[PDB]
C-alpha cells in the first residue's frame, strides 16, 4: 500500500525528520517507487527551507521518472531561487543567466 502516505502526513506536520527518515528506509525497499519518495524528501526540503537539497532531492526523481511532478517541483524552487540570489544558481546550471 502507500506506506509513504504516513511520511505524506510527517512532512505536512512539520516532522520533515521523521519524514526524510522513513524516506531513507523506502529507498532501499522499492526500486521504482522512489520517484515518489524523492519527490517527497524534496518536498520536505523545500518545506523546510533547504532548496538546495530540495534540488537535488527533485533531481533525483527527476532522473528515475521525467514523467514525475517533481520536474515543476524542481522548477518551482528554481523560480524562488532565482528571486533570491544566482551566486551558487550559476554554477549549479548556467542556463536562464540573462542580464
Amino acid at each position: 500500500m502507500d506506506q509513504l502516505k504516513t511520511i505524506k502526513e510527517l512532512i505536512n506536520q512539520g516532522d520533515i525528520e521523521n519524514a526524510l527518515q522513513a524516506l531513507e528506509e523506502f529507498l532501499q525497499t522499492e526500486p521504482v517507487g522512489k520517484d515518489e519518495a524523492y519527490y517527497l524528501m524534496g518536498n520536505a526540503y523545500r518545506k523546510l527551507g533547504d532548496w538546495q537539497k530540495a534540488l537535488n532531492n527533485y533531481q533525483s526523481a527527476i532522473e528515475l521518472n521525467p514523467d514525475s511532478p517533481a520536474l515543476q517541483a524542481r522548477k518551482m524552487v528554481m523560480d524562488i531561487l532565482n528571486f533570491y540570489n544566482k551566486d551558487m544558481y550559476n554554477q549549479l546550471e548556467h542556463h536562464h543567466h540573462h542580464h
